[PDB]
Formats: structure tokens, C-alpha cells, sequence
């Protein structure tokens, strides 16, 4: 079965990483049938942030590019 099912009503804003301490991926084919980002604000709440949109695409990269550099 589906572990977890995805945020079916996503959002629109431009978070960034101003607000965003926490980020979790939500594909449609590892549990849920839709794909939405979950970015997690330092407001504890979960946004449920659209693949469709380029911040979104934006904010993802870094996320997923966690370099220690500094």
C-alpha cells in the first residue's frame, strides 16, 4: 500500500529559503498519486509547494545540493 499520501491542495507563493529549515519530496509513485514538495517553514508548517513552479524548482535544487562548504 501507500505509506503516506501527498498534499492533494498545494499553494501559491513564493517561499524561499528566508522561510524554509526543513524540506520533504513526495513523489506519485512511491506512495502517493500526485507529486507535491513539502517545505517545511520556520513556522512549523508543513507548505505544500507546487513542482509546477520555479522557486519551488529553485529552492528544491539547493535543497537536494547540501554541499558542506561552509
Amino acid at each position: 500500500a501507500s505509506n503516506f499520501d501527498c498534499c492533494l491542495g498545494y499553494t501559491d507563493r513564493i517561499l524561499h529559503p528566508k522561510f524554509i529549515v526543513g524540506f520533504t519530496r513526495q513523489l506519485a509513485n512511491e506512495g502517493c498519486d500526485i507529486n507535491a514538495i513539502i517545505f517545511h517553514t520556520k513556522k512549523k508548517l508543513s507548505v505544500c509547494a507546487n513542482p509546477k513552479q520555479t522557486w519551488v524548482k529553485y529552492i528544491v535544487r539547493l535543497l537536494s545540493k547540501k554541499v558542506k562548504n561552509m
